[PDB]
């Protein structure tokens, strides 16, 4: 009825910043900062338990450190606010931030640990994420485990199941993304969440993520509600 | 401009076949086969290289045995016809053949072996197929075959790699679907060809499968192409 983990894919912070004629593309970024902490917010009111916000693919790592690093400082704050006391809201990085950088790494290991384990909102901020690579991980994570307990070569072979990769994803003991919500008309798919969303419900529109407003957030609810 | 490889996930049978009047849920399942024979002309005559097409899945296993047995008997004579040596089309299975009964394992089987390996079309029919499933069993295989070449415990566990999972898929060699069509409306994501079409575009419409017309494929490319 009401989505227990959404997930959200915040395309068009460059575009739309052009739409407008900003020559300053950075600035889209900004306002998209600005929409997701309004995102998490409404997220929140409505009851939503766990909400998952794409922050930094290994994609837009490929852009220009110019911009980069105005990047990389926006998505800092961004999760000093989600992490602010005041919230009490529980945070997890999903990702490896071993790509973004020591100190804004740090920053942000900083803020994410100081958030409680129990609370009645979370928040998962997709840092450092690619879907193929979460995937590959939680298998060599799994098959260390069993290494561990003691499980010999041919056993290895054998152990690897659905559910085990499950426990191993960055995601472990969460809900799966119930709505995908993707902005700017977008409808490719990122890889985003890639073995938990193979069951979500995607909802798209057209309006770019700094342009997004509460009214297109009731709009992804009734829709998936209507579904 | 134009894809190299589309996906297909044919929805709406049942539907279908029940809003037309019929008692018989099979006369929509018979005319989705239909149009699967269709589509694939469309494809090959438009330039596509490679066609995939989701006939059975995991979940449909699940159905009645008597309407699953009448099913199968659709699928079988479905991929018979693919397979007709006039349309030199080159044809693989993706999925557990072991999972449909041995009678129409070794009919489906029979047809595909029969057509030629090298050819200027090629299609992909999915029968017991499932997503997750597919990457856990592309592991297993990764895993047995280092086995083979005397590795050890614990080069197991560093072996998993993305690239190689990508070689150990039913897909394996083959390039990853560009466009994703699905039918009734349905924007669930169903896990069909869960890892190699993490990047790919999605095509949706609300009309059931057996609908489906040659119009709503043309405006399939011209919405890929202008994106």
């Amino acid at each position: 009825d009401l989505p227990r983990h959404i997930a959200v894919l915040c395309d068009g912070n460059r575009r739309w910043a052009r739409s407008a004629g900003y020559d300053d593309v950075s600035y889209g970024y900004r306002m998209g900062a600005a929409k997701i902490a309004e995102m998490l917010r409404w997220c929140h009111e409505a009851g939503i338990e766990l909400a998952t916000v794409y922050l930094l693919s290994t994609e837009n790592l490929q852009r220009d450190p110019d911009e980069l690093a105005a990047l990389i400082e926006i998505i800092t704050d961004v999760v000093e606010e989600i992490c602010a006391p005041a919230n009490h809201w529980s945070v997890r990085t999903v990702g490896d931030l071993g790509l973004i950088g020591e100190e804004p790494a740090r920053r942000l290991r900083g803020a994410v640990e100081s958030t409680p384990e129990v609370a009645s909102f979370h928040v998962n901020v997709a840092v450092g994420y690619g879907g193929r690579r979460e995937i590959v991980d939680a298998v060599r994570a799994l098959l260390s485990k069993e290494l561990a307990n003691g499980a010999t070569a041919e056993e290895l072979v054998d152990a690897v199941t659905v559910e085990g990769i499950s426990e191993n994803l960055y995601t472990s003991g969460q809900p799966d993304p119930d709505l995908v919500i993707r902005t700017s008309g977008e409808q490719r798919l990122s890889g985003f969440l890639l073995w938990q969303s193979a069951y979500s419900e995607m909802w798209f529109t057209e309006a770019h993520w700094p342009a997004f407003r509460h009214v297109d957030f009731l709009r992804a609810l009734r829709d998936y509600s209507a579904r």
